[PDB]
């Protein structure tokens, strides 16, 4: 039962945006938790987060944020596991700021970073799900159908 | 028998693909490093993509610049984890690079780095934090790798 | 009755735009299929879309596709017609993510890239018959009538 | 006689349209390599781009930088099919001539390429592309360019 | 009566902004005339329209468009008459397009830019008013009182 | 006596500023070439603006870069029509130039040219096109001016 | 109740923005005035307010404007106080003209910028009080609670 | 005993953040200079931002390049006015150390300057113009600073 994903955001109003996460690791059958940290607001909060997640068993954290999003860098600062980073959208700048505040990472610190928005969300439990298949035989089975079925399931043409 | 694939569209990606290649070397994570153009050589690509994890790929790091389809393309036919490097272009400075890899749609991920040298140092960690999950020594060497960077950074700046 | 355009483009949620392009080529009377083909979800459909498109007998791909737009450049790839490229608006950037991964091809492989938007479609349909229009005498003839109609259209003062 | 012609709004944009007057020689496609200025020299424009069918032109392909109207004042004029090139400019490195060019209005189309010399690459091969659907002797010899294209490209690069 | 300034468009969905333009000159009593005129659908209309421009008794054009903009560049191009350039907001790109196709014009051949929308096509009026003021000195004290009531009507603090 | 002021933020600016002095010069239109800091001199600034006209000035061309200021509040103290250059800086390329010149809101015009040497050329062809409006000597170099330009366009690229 | 921070704006629009900076303020119980002032309109009410800002007692100064937004740094070339500026959004460019009309200021002159909208408003009192506080014993314990509370107040877990 | 800190994420950012430790010289106001890394050393980062008002510190001026999270982070963890440096970052020139740093949510503000050196001698200008508050003889000095800078604009450029 016990979570092997974190999947952490900045704030209340990122959830509509990070649920797509959730929902992703829970139709693979991949325990995981959620969490509210703030990096500006709650900073030893994601400290102690962040060093801690490898002890408590945690393999992959998926962080999302907004605006100056440095709730992803952060986290890959105090933890060794791989950290995904989700721009989420902002109202003025599209999350472009969001974007750079989190893919523009000095070399040393990594954040494996997706697309903007809702589709960041979902690969990126998509990506975190393809890290613990290389180790999950069962879970490398569920995530194969899944991707054939994606695959299989594009129609030819469009409704027209 | 490599555990990471780096691939890249172009020789002239080299330049920032290197710094991938000698972080895994560093690390002592067995990789291999090729050319492979999602443009010029679409059929290499997919061969390539479709047979990574039955060769034993864990991780496939992709470079490219421009309109960058290679990470994009690499992950529609694997399903193991693929990491983008933005390569910098000449006009626009990485940003068509970056938005042509990040921007994947639901489905399909890549996990995209920084535009240009750091990035693919980036993602060259990013896939030795992966491998650290299922091998212990790597991990040691992971943790004494990241303990150094932090123990190394000077207090004050020289002139 | 056998297409010599074909349309494509990454899904459903593209026809909004692309439709414009299927009616235009309507319009001047110039066979063509229309397709749903994944770049992301379906490349080996792509691949083989691409590469035997010529011996179909089509003689102009037009490709489009959002965000990530990478349908266009792969299909570029596996065949030596010419391909035009729409850029599908994207929610977040506005189509400047789809407009950049569409025009920035490498040299070597080209796409002929339009307007982000239906401006866009219309005009990889407009741009396919003057391209077809060089050797179908009536199909040029048809695009002449076309083309100084919209001129000779356009009203000489707004409605103030 | 000349079936494509290539245009370019000043004598400092020949830098970036040279690979494009290039590429049809190598193809052995007949054209001609001119200065027209859509700003400077708009009635050389419109009496161009005017009689360009009717002096047996197929295609046009047209680069210029900044705000560039020289495509698009071109594709005005003409039935033929116009491509344009944005040609990379000091300030902005092409983003300018890339929107000015790309974003026509529906009715009046430009392909358009990639911001500098490899857009004007690939505005002669997408010419030689359409080219190549009516003279079978050019569509074998740009088969035979595009798999040497693919082929060339090394599988691993030099250091 | 004899109009002074033209204002030219490029389409009638351009009116919406371009009607300001006309409102100013009417409130300061500037006779003018208001066109259609498309740079890419009636490029000969423009031709005819920006040559004889000066010998018609026009002193400044007011030209304005959106997206591949290329009206008042191509209007300068033929006219040796101050061209005032306003970017019509596109709907993708807001205007970014609209704004560079217009005021990035190589040296050689000016247009006067003003900004994005509805306060371009306002100041694109006040330019001109501005201009013609140089040599006519009743509309320079109509443009003075219009300036200093602009500045006298300034609230002093927000309706908190 | 001058018709014409030319502004500039600081002397940085004059390698990009000097060119609308040429113009102006080359057209024999009398002109000032002043330095005046809207951020460091606001009160230079104001007592330029607000005596221009009465010192005889018809046009004022204004040039800075950054957050440039300096043509929009040029404008709010003059009655006279304000054109804008805005210089190229070093990080944004002048596109921070570009957004604070152009972007003024209704009541307060400044006409704004392209970024850079050509931005400064275009503003003092643009107030010799206003000065020409009433000035028929002008006109007639004016005309010659842009004759020449046309007729001087090559037709075909040196190699 | 002599006011130590003075608010102002450059026009009724801003004030959806900038009454988040008057709120904030009003809060920590720091004394305030709030005004309009057009950078554009009003250079002379500008400079007069500017010159005289410090003599009048004011200590910092909150400067909020769009677009071509010159207020806070024409305020800061007249002012030795700190100048603190709120880029208001705007309706094309998002901002983004705002932001760099404001933050872009040459070396000599400086303005401490915040964010694009209502964060950046909610900021600059933010900052304001930081400031104020370093010499006001009261206000630094107020400010203290503030932060420390905002801290203590944000939720473990999205109410998912 | 310093009363403004300079800090910077490395020594990279030396080049920039120096006009800031000039500045303050000049001034003659005392400060500490320090290398802290908000990605490498982030428990050194909680430490100085955390302690930086009980060691004396009235003032933190903090500059980073990239994702640049440094001022941001020391503001999250310091009661004190924070003013952020967007260091000038290779590919993006900055923008992306402007937009990390500028766009703090309501509740945790960093008083942002321009990109490069002109914010970092700007952000020790603000950091004096708080301090000059409560401090009569900097106070003095800074009027001076800005009476020379006003007076010391040449009237006209030199060719």
């Amino acid at each position: 039962s016990a979570p092997v994903v974190g999947i952490i955001m900045g704030s209340q109003s990122d959830w509509e945006t990070m649920r797509h996460a959730d929902a992703l690791l829970t139709e693979l059958e991949i325990p995981h938790e959620t969490l509210i940290v703030s990096a500006n607001r709650t900073p030893d909060r994601l400290a102690d987060y962040a060093r801690t997640a490898a002890e408590r068993g945690l393999n992959v954290i998926i962080a999302g944020a907004g605006g100056a999003a440095h709730l992803p860098g952060m986290c890959a600062a105090w933890t060794r596991l791989p950290v995904l980073g989700v721009p989420v959208e902002s109202r003025a700048l599209k999350g472009m700021d969001s974007l750079l505040s989190i893919v523009q990472m000095p070399g040393g610190v990594p954040v494996g970073t997706l697309a903007i928005g809702a589709s960041g969300a979902k690969n990126a439990a998509l990506l975190a799900a393809s890290i613990l298949a290389l180790y999950n035989p069962a879970l490398a089975a569920r995530l194969e159908t899944w991707r054939a079925l994606q695959t299989a399931s594009v129609p030819n043409s469009p409704i027209t």
